């Protein structure tokens, strides 16, 4: 809790860094033990193919999961988001 | 094991939508008396992030509105070729009381 603040910007600091992501829409998270489970919400480009969406949704996995060791479950959901569109994240 | 008879009326629902070329995975599992599921469906490679999503909400209406004991359902769209079989993937695995407090 007093913790989840910032696990929860680190989440969004690295899956913003990735190409194709326009911003973390929502991201829930919760400990159990010390591991981390997590469902975040991605914006991307509303013209992508499914294809394209799916490898940013991969590289984001890997990329949060790979710099926060903490994590043990992330699932990572892909949704159209408009170019201009500049809604932080809710949590 | 237990799950079989709705995981196929799942299934059966989502394959007669229109834009849905076959049903690649599907998990469903009670919560109590309440079923959870999330489904990946396959469509055309070209449809737009936009135009999938459409299909899915058009998933997620019928399977929601068929069978109706279903609280939670998850759809997402993956590239799958028209000539594509490959029967679905059933999973039945339960929820972890986590899980469930994560949404
Ligand atoms: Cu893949
Ligand atoms: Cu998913
Ligand atoms: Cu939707």
């Amino acid at each position: 809790g007093s913790h989840m603040e910032a696990v929860q910007n680190r989440i969004v600091e690295a899956a913003e860094r990735v190409p194709g992501v326009r911003g973390v829409i929502h991201l829930r998270a919760r400990y159990v033990g010390q591991d981390i489970w997590a469902d975040m919400i991605i914006g991307v480009d509303p013209e992508n193919t499914v294809e394209q969406a799916h490898e940013i949704c991969e590289a984001v996995q890997a990329a949060v999961c790979g710099k926060i060791r903490r994590i043990e479950s992330l699932h990572v959901s892909a949704e159209a988001r408009e170019i201009g569109d500049t809604t932080k994240p809710s949590f």
